[PDB]
């Protein structure tokens, strides 16, 4: 049996998902799915990153949820509930306050931001501590490392699901 994790990005238009995508999977900068072999640990995974109504059994096969906004634009930030509420309502998790949701803050690189990183820190603290991580995809900044965690709490949650046959 292999492990093959579904990660899912979601956020306003323009604010880095594609980006975000190319830059960790081909270290490139310039619906579908890229793929990338990653080890977690010493396990070794394959995490399948979906860019993108999909249909409800798109997000309900998601390991982990990223939700992305622009420093830089205040109203991308503002929509976070509900790219958050709206994946809870599609795909239906068990254990809602526990599914991995993991936020990024793109676009630190553009030094005029609009959104504090405090600001954003507790808002995701307050839904019971989703990481959080501030990004460029532009620059390569921090990219590595926000999917480094993203493919170990999808790890987490696809374990989960395969223990107890969820
Ligand atoms: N300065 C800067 N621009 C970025 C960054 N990430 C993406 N962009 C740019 O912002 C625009 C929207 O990005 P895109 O990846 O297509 O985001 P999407 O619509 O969310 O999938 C494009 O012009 C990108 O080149 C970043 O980290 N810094
Ligand atoms: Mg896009």
């Amino acid at each position: 049996k292999k492990v093959l994790l579904k990660v899912i990005i979601l956020g306003d238009s323009g604010v880095g998902k594609t980006s975000l995508m190319n830059q960790y999977v081909n270290k490139k900068f310039s619906a579908d799915f890229l793929t990338k072999e990653v080890m977690v640990d010493d396990r070794l995974v394959t995490m399948q990153i979906w860019d993108t109504s999909l249909g409800v059994a798109f997000y309900r096969g998601a390991d982990c949820c990223v939700l992305v906004f622009d420093v830089t634009a205040p109203n991308t930030f503002k929509t976070l509930d509900s790219w958050r509420d709206e994946f809870l309502i599609q795909a239906s998790p068990r254990d809602p306050e526990n599914f991995p949701f993991v936020v990024l803050g793109n676009k630190i690189d553009l030094e005029n931001r609009q959104v504090a990183t405090k600001r954003a820190q507790a808002w995701c603290y307050s839904k019971n501590n989703i990481p959080y991580f501030e990004t460029s995809a532009k620059e390569a900044i921090n990219v590595e490392q926000a999917f480094q965690t993203i493919a170990r709490n999808a790890l987490k949650q696809e374990t989960e699901v395969e223990l107890y046959n969820e």
